[PDB]
């Protein structure tokens, strides 16, 4: 699925992602935006062997299983292929433990690198919410 900006939007709010770890909405649809160009069935290959799925490119060094990344842990405990899917909760679960980690939204590199001190609010501008 290639979600709208404002669909987008409002599908992160009703899972509670909106001022999660203290991150408005624009944050989340930001880091979407730049990670993923809104698209659910995202996937990228990392140097080290790890792949980075869906909306928010949660990579699976760490956060889910795709039985290809030696040493790897799964600790959202989902498969990969689960963060593919049209509905974006699972990934919105996995997220908010990524964010939860420490170091909140900079677990994002293009979050850090595209989003961090712009107008985030421009990303969620005219949007019904
Ligand atoms: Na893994």
């Amino acid at each position: 699925k290639v979600f709208g900006r404002c669909e987008l939007a409002a599908a992160m709010k009703r899972h509670g992602l909106d001022n999660y770890r203290g991150y408005s909405l624009g944050n989340w649809v930001c880091a979407a935006k730049f990670e993923s160009n809104f698209n659910t069935q995202a996937t990228n290959r990392n140097t080290d062997g790890s792949t980075d799925y869906g909306i928010l490119q949660i990579n699976s060094r760490w956060w889910c299983n795709d039985g290809r990344t030696p040493g790897s842990r799964n600790l959202c405990n989902i498969p990969c292929s689960a963060l593919l899917s049209s509905d974006i909760t699972a990934s919105v679960n996995c997220a908010k433990k990524i964010v939860s980690d420490g170091n909140g939204m900079n677990a994002w590199v293009a979050w850090r690198n595209r989003c961090k001190g712009t107008d985030v609010q421009a990303w969620i501008r005219g949007c019904r919410l």
